[PDB]
């Protein structure tokens, strides 16, 4: 038992990692085969940042302008084009640690793992949630930019996220084709993120994982309706809640023997009276950013070759 | 900018996870060199987990009892013996994936991260701490035995944890020398942690992070002497803060110029007028799972080769 704020092992996403150079500006790109995948802002300069022709900038660059490097090991940059927001860097080596990989979108709510690098260098790995206003709350650092999000699916790697920039304390990005998340662009302007809310689905796996490891304090014997339930939620900014959703939690309704229902009544209490003093799980707030197939996962145990 | 319960890339630890049976049970080995290390209990029977005699339990076993698997590889056990409550099974194969290791015993207030397993094959990764009582408060089912807890420094990995039990939701488990953290025993008898505490030179450093990041409203103008802050933090269960943790301290306090003895009398404040509904880095509760060194490696950038 217990819960934790659980990433994936990054052992095959560490081996993908490389160093970017071009000019003097320095960042982290995904070498899979023999393309190497990083921001396009490392063609810019620090007279460029303000607005950028990103396509002048290219065409101004030959090949010899891209040191990358894979360790302590150089590879040559035999060709490069730009897709949306990605470089796309092709080289003369191809990457052998290449593991089964996609590349997809996700939607807001949806979880991943970011192996945070610096100087092609993994520094460390986290999880976090994709904000209903596509921003995440990482932690960078400069020299972050080119860090990938990642799901693992039994054996293949699903890329999602590539890091990108900081807005106003929290972090925006692409996926992997190039196409930011959010309404955001890669340039130096005074752009800010939309109104964040909480995922009101994620809330309701979380009390189960509750209920699962003994904190059952919040419970209570009424039920509601899901119209009368979204009508309390809006009012405190919680996304509303569909029919999904609760075919979604069947699963934990089903090991608890708890109805959805019953528990967004649970959850229109502590919206309305609080927490009064007491925790959840080792938190006093409550928590948005496990999925319900992050609490099936971790209160049964799913592995991955 | 940002901060988050972040843990060491997992990589290096995922290549020495070997799946250890012995009967009818299996659970994970660390596999370094050409010895695979796992908890001794794995020789127990279910009829024997009430108290068991492992030196006889050991004698009655030959290496064939002993199925040792890599992936989809066979290893064959050549020899066994066993050291306090770890077993040392050893095989045939050098493991080529073997880094440069140390085996350390951590310190109450350390923390590390958990590579959680189940039948040789890594799930998931999260940092935690050792607590005073010499438990942590892990996230572990049936058969992550077995999983190791580490550090990385520079290119060494620091092996400091295996996991043999679960308490009362609490969790206990050995040195890789096998000697156990706390005084716990690795049988099925009716043992209970003391008391735990609040880990006083993390929530420092922790509410430093807090500053770095633009939380500064728990701020205040006064100061405190060590000795008055200590008369404090004993009735609300916080360990005593010693001239040692001061320095410790010491990088933080320059980085932010706000000193130490300064910010004891907020943490003073917090802890008798409470929070009153504001939130610090994202929680309602003061953290103390992040060491001095855990917030100077995230607020400044340290990798690892
Ligand atoms: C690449 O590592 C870096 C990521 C930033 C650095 C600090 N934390 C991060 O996540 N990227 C940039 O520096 C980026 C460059 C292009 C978008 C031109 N710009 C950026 O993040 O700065 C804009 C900004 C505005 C307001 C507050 C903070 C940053
Ligand atoms: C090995 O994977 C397993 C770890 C437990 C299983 C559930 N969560 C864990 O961390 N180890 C055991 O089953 C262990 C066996 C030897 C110590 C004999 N015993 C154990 O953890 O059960 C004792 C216990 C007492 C009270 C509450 C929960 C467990």
């Amino acid at each position: 038992s217990g819960f934790r704020k659980m990433a994936f092992p990054s052992g095959k996403v560490e081996g993908c990692m490389v160093q970017v150079t071009c000019g003097t500006t320095t960042l982290n790109g995904l070498w899979l085969d023999d393309v190497v995948y990083c921001p396009r802002h490392v063609i810019c300069t620090s007279e460029y940042m303000l607005n950028p022709n990103y396509e002048d900038l290219l065409i101004r660059k030959s090949n010899h302008n891209f040191l990358v490097q894979a360790g302590n090991v150089q590879l040559r940059v035999i060709g490069h084009s730009m897709q949306n927001c990605v470089l796309k860097l092709k080289v003369d080596t191809a990457n052998p640690k290449t593991p089964k990989y996609k590349f997809v979108r996700i939607q807001p709510g949806q979880t991943f793992s970011v192996l945070a690098c610096y100087n092609g260098s993994p520094s460390g790995v986290y999880q976090c949630a994709m904000r209903p206003n596509f921003t995440i709350k990482g932690s960078f650092l400069n020299g972050s930019c080119g860090s990938v999000g990642f799901n693992i699916d039994y054996d293949c790697v699903s890329f999602c996220y590539m890091h990108h920039m900081e807005l106003t304390g929290v972090h925006a990005g692409t996926d992997l084709e190039g196409n930011f998340y959010g309404p955001f662009v890669d340039r130096q302007t005074a752009q800010a993120a939309g109104t964040d809310t909480t995922i009101t689905v994620n809330v309701l796996a979380w009390l189960y994982a509750a209920v699962i490891n003994g904190d059952r304090w919040f419970l209570n014997r009424f039920t509601t309706t899901l119209n009368d339930f979204n009508l309390v939620a809006m009012k405190y900014n919680y996304e509303p809640l569909t029919q999904d959703h609760v075919d979604i939690l069947g699963p934990l309704s089903a090991q608890t023997g708890i109805a959805v229902l019953d528990m967004c009544a649970s959850l229109k209490e502590l919206l309305q009276n609080g927490m009064n003093g007491r925790t959840i799980l080792g938190s006093a707030l409550l928590e948005d950013e496990f999925t319900p197939f992050d609490v099936v996962r971790q209160c049964s145990g799913v592995t991955f070759q």
